[PDB]
């Protein structure tokens, strides 16, 4: 409310509650791809749970966004969260490829809301942004990348074989 | 997948998909209440506490289901969820009217769901309602019509006074 | 000194020291809230803690920025501390709302050095902001406004009843 | 208030806030103290810590005087803080001359409040000088005057060296 | 490589691959300074620890932006490594004092790209910078500062003494 | 210096000066290969591991061999470092292949001082290097032969899962 608010723009609080929406769009994506690999005609339960780690991850990412807007006075607003743009996620290369693409889409989400936030000279909104998201954001798109180029190793030789090898020597389970 | 599906029917595998559904819109509504109570000019952490434990409690219910379609060889499918029905959700004695009224609905749906697996001979899906959802129901059922006797005692006598007395001595926090 | 000062610019080394200034006055404003709820004709225990805790918060604010002063080759110099503005404080709501205020103030002072330091590029003097006040202060803030509503809520029903609440129910003691 | 109030004169009463004052002041100069010795082109970590110390100290001396003007029913007036005479503070040796001379007045203070005591025979208000600061104030200059001799000691023979010395092997650092 | 980098220039690709030679350079400079001073002919211990101490930590800031780098999709490019301005360092004051200036220069390197990532909004580098090497910089020049201060009030009194004194009293050893 | 300077010819000390240099070049080769098998685009983790760890050890190498100069009275002289040979390092294969002929280029270095030692009488230097250098020296070459055949044996069969498989069940990751 008015009592505490300070220094924090309607821009802001709305490109926020936007920001919401896309963190917990995506974990609703990332709750599609865990259960996909988790198909008794797909098996592969290291990167089931991958895909499940994130889909925590990223909800806890918007309950943080929520928090801060309540402590800078700011209103959240929900909207629909829109279903998964696909239904069946393809091979492990299919879907790396997929979550590298939708972690882009939410690290310029982010860097836009802090361009906004120096523009309007919100040194909080910048540093919220800089110390809880932005780095996080960096080693995940890296971690991908990684697996990305051993997955392309390693279908590259033999698709089957080397899909079963990545899931058992690289990811956790 | 048909290498595993046993005794699991078409419309089975449909209700389940939209039961899922109505538990994360449940989960997402009982988010929205959580942070309503959060705001600075709302102030009741008890409750908001409250709330998102219930948003926790029914996005682990989606995910037991989903689980379960899996194991039977179903495919889930994802729809949009609905944004929650209120933006501001009142009093204390508001809030907890919409959760009875938002239970009571779960639970017609758990009730047609099992129904539903009666008719079709599917024993194992009206156990698994049973054993998982149907008394967890019931008990949070009782627990919110408590809660509601004990608000109406309170703010029948004195409104504010009898908020925050609840909201203190009553929810957790 | 000159030996070590390096991108300090002498309008934040004045600042610096305006903002000590003002850290220290809030310090005693708060010592004398904090007393004031120690009379025996007041005698709300609670209340008294709060301030007093806050008294010691202001204090090592200033100390940090005085040690911040001399990391970066800065000259400490010491003005006056005007008497805290009343004698008197009033009720816990009285006393809540001119502490808010007095947060708000510093918050505003904290954004202006923040500006100063980005117009004169100096990162070092904004990190510092950033990492140890920027923060805190929002949540003090917060905390105070949730306060405030609670308080408004309990002594619109029953002042001397809901003060008396307050003091026992929320505040440690 | 009057409901407590007994066998404490408004002379004494007025002397309280006056000696607050004072301690007050003499922290806030220790404060100054201690700063300046931790100056890159001063750099003598002892005897910063010591100064450190004192304006603890004394900060502490205060909140006891207000405690007990509240618990004989007596009202906490605060006035302004007049800033320490001097911005900066000389040698080791130049420091602690100036301590001494700040400690005797404070001693002299004490000691007219408590002929004040006698005078309106108000035993609580001796003893309680007696048992919380006259002896730790004759405890303090003792220390002073023996740090004292051993500057003078050691800067008579070779003056940056001697400082040097008594900074490493006597204070505490 | 192109399938991570996202919002990262290729002016601060180079320039950071110039602070890592500036880095690589400064821990190459703090090596032959602690060598200098564990020769039989300088033989003081303390001394060479510091300089030891400081080669590791220059080391390890150029791993932290070498990974940095890589987090980022930049490539690492190596360039020869000059060798130390000097072949002997003098007394411990020529020493510090040569210290001091490596460390400033590196700072200003450290705020020169600070400013071209401001310039050219990539908020991850400027929130890097600020949290793993600003404020190191700015506490270590002021312990050099420091250093400096004392090594100079001893030398002029009597130099050998002086030099042995501070190596004994202040340095780890 | 001189004062302890015994049986060490001029000779041997420049050597030793040479050899220092050879140990730190081949260190900062090792940086560059250890930092390109962690680009997102290589992103072989084992072998960061592998080629960071020998870089660590050929810089303590050359610490060791400056201890052992100051030890004997001679006198370190510090060159320019070339940069590596290489910017990007190929293949597991290729670079494995590069470390060995790195390894027996220095092994080369070593006997040849050790000559040097033997012609001049000068045993402490020929027992320093038996004990410190030339078995290690062996073990690690030995250990490269070993992982080169096995390297060989993996990506003649098939070169990207190959690779992998060495990577991770080979190297300790
Ligand atoms: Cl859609
Ligand atoms: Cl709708
Ligand atoms: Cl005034
Ligand atoms: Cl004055
Ligand atoms: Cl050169
Ligand atoms: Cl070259």
């Amino acid at each position: 409310s008015s009592q505490i608010r300070q220094n924090y723009s309607t821009e802001v609080e709305a490109a926020v509650n936007r920001l919401v929406n896309l963190y917990l769009r995506a974990s609703y994506t990332y709750l599609s791809l865990g259960f996909y690999f988790d198909r008794d005609d797909v098996a592969l339960e290291g990167v089931c749970h991958f895909f499940r780690e994130l889909a925590e991850e990223k909800r806890e990412g918007a309950e943080r966004l929520l928090k801060m807007q309540n402590q800078r006075g700011g209103r959240a607003l929900f909207q629909d969260l829109q279903k998964p743009s696909q239904d069946e996620w393809g091979t492990t290369l299919d879907a790396m490829k997929a979550a590298i693409v939708l972690e882009k889409s939410l690290n310029q989400a982010l860097l836009d809301l802090h361009a906004l936030g120096s523009a309007q000279a919100d040194p909080h909104l910048c540093d919220f942004l800089e110390s809880h998201f932005l780095d996080e954001e960096v080693k995940l798109i890296k971690k991908m990348g990684d697996h990305l180029t051993n997955i392309q190793r390693l279908v590259g030789s033999q698709a089957g074989l080397g899909e079963y090898l990545f899931e058992r020597l690289t990811l956790k389970h």
